């Protein structure tokens, strides 16, 4: 489990999202197990604005944080879970890192601020649904 919060913003799995989150609903992406709900709290979260390679990622599942490096975001095809049959997920970054299917939600960062959650997983590689490029969540 886990979310972003900048400003007033929540961002989440749309695979975890509570019905809180779907009555509140701001925009959802199941090509990109993303949905965005609105606060009534303003967040401390900030987004990155980059193309870094390398960050840190929270694993629930070994309660620690991880130094990676990452692909860029792409379009890659995704085994079937309980939450989506086997597709292409977009704007998802690999890297090798111990991951289960829990530690969805747990925040990658780099240097400039949050990059994307983790979103898949298996076999020693860990999976982030990018968050970088929805600039409208650093306003409105
Ligand atoms: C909960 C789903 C969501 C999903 C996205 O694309 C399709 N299904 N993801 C998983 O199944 C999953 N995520 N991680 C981090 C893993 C690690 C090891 C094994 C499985 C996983
Ligand atoms: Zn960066």
């Amino acid at each position: 489990s886990g979310a972003i919060y900048v400003g007033n913003y929540r961002v989440v799995n749309r695979h975890l999202a509570t019905h809180n989150d779907w009555a509140n609903l701001v925009w959802e992406d199941s090509s990109r197990d993303l949905l965005v709900s609105s606060t009534t709290a303003q967040g401390c979260d900030t987004i990155a604005r980059c193309d870094c390679q390398t960050g840190v990622y929270y694993c629930s599942s070994r309660r620690k944080h991880y130094p990676v490096s990452f692909s860029k975001p792409s379009l890659i095809f995704v085994e079937a879970s309980e939450y989506y049959p086997a597709r292409y997920q977009s704007h998802l970054m690999l890297a090798v890192g111990h991951s289960e299917p829990g530690d969805c939600g747990g925040i990658l960062r780099c240097q400039h601020g949050v990059v994307g959650i983790v979103s898949t997983g298996g076999n020693g590689l860990v999976g982030f649904a990018d968050v970088r490029d929805l600039l409208w969540l650093d306003e409105e």
